[PDB]
């Protein structure tokens, strides 16, 4: 049980490193201006 | 406890990623003006 | 306005970091076990 | 060791409040110009 | 000044991503355990 509850955690983390892309995305459109 | 700490941090995570969706929605915002 | 967007950034990033500092204690307590 | 990884943890987490904190304080100069 | 405190957010954010490639490594031999 715990082992599956850790992988849960490296999920979460993945999407934490997704959103992260995003803001840069989003920085960089800003920049331009 | 280790089941129950480690829900807890399921729990605090999934709370971090709903932060960065609203950091998200400020920064497309900003990008419109 | 441009004031206002990114001061409700700043809230948000200040939430993030109370909870890490809850996620710091948790591993904490796993730690022990 | 289990002790090991969990004491990594927690200091990469140490290291991520230090970076919100200087996150913030680079929308602060934002805000003033 | 603007232009430039922008690229510096958009550093932190990417030091921000490496932290958690590094806590993934870490769960991920956890996990193994």
């Amino acid at each position: 049980t715990q082992e599956y509850l850790l992988k849960e955690l490296m999920k979460l983390l993945k999407e934490q490193i997704k959103l992260l892309k995003e803001q840069i995305k989003m920085l960089k459109e800003l920049e331009k201006q």
